[PDB]
RNA sequence: GGCAGUUUGACUGGGGCGGUACGCGCUCGAAAAGAUAUCGAGCGCGCCCUAUGGCUAUCUCAGCCGGGGACCCGG
């Protein structure tokens, strides 16, 4: 039965949004790979008055390049619970963000026959305290 | 304008003044095919755009919720 079911990490997601940079430059050194440029819509009075621009950056880390990170991410930050997302996720926080989710989760990113996952096999906010706390650090 | 010839439109609950229903577009009036009037009700057009056109690739939007009214992740 399990297997198929245990908890599994499809993304972390590292970001800074600055509002403005070469902040680059870091994000890219504390990840591995190079990071990517995020927009921001909508003019606003805070001076963005520019909406296709450069207001911070993100990197998207997959595989061992995600854990060769939290390996030494996870130590920095504290927090656990009420900190976690419905479908299991959580954020801490430079902001980095952990995606989990079970094996079949291909299944609603694939283009053909698409269908989105059952809430019996979606991830739970326990169910993911447990994952990750079983795996170097503690709780709350 | 000393003098000559003329013009100075139409619509309109008479005419004048007001207005334009004088060329166009939409809803309603309009009575479940089409057509349909009033100085009928609501309101517009006389442009603007070299991309705000065209095709292809990739992608999904408003709004709300949860996690770190800018940005990031998920629903
Ligand atoms: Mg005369
Ligand atoms: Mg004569
Ligand atoms: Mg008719
Ligand atoms: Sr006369």
């Amino acid at each position: 039965f399990h297997e198929m079911r245990e908890p599994r990490i499809e993304k972390v997601v590292v970001h800074m949004g600055i509002g403005h940079a070469n902040a680059e430059d870091i994000l890219g050194e504390i990840t591995g790979q190079m990071p990517v440029r995020t927009k921001a819509k909508r003019t606003v009075g805070e001076f963005d008055i520019r909406e296709g621009d450069p207001i911070g950056a993100k990197v998207t880390l997959r595989d061992e390049m995600a854990e060769e990170f939290l390996q030494t991410a996870l130590p920095l930050a504290e927090l656990a619970t009420s900190q976690f997302d419905d479908t299991g996720n959580f954020s801490f926080g430079l902001d980095v963000t952990v995606n989990l989710v079970r094996p079949g989760y291909r299944v609603a990113k694939r283009d053909k026959a698409s269908r989105s996952i059952p809430t019996k096999h979606r991830l739970n906010p326990a169910d993911a305290v447990a994952f990750i706390e079983s795996t170097y650090d503690v709780e709350v």
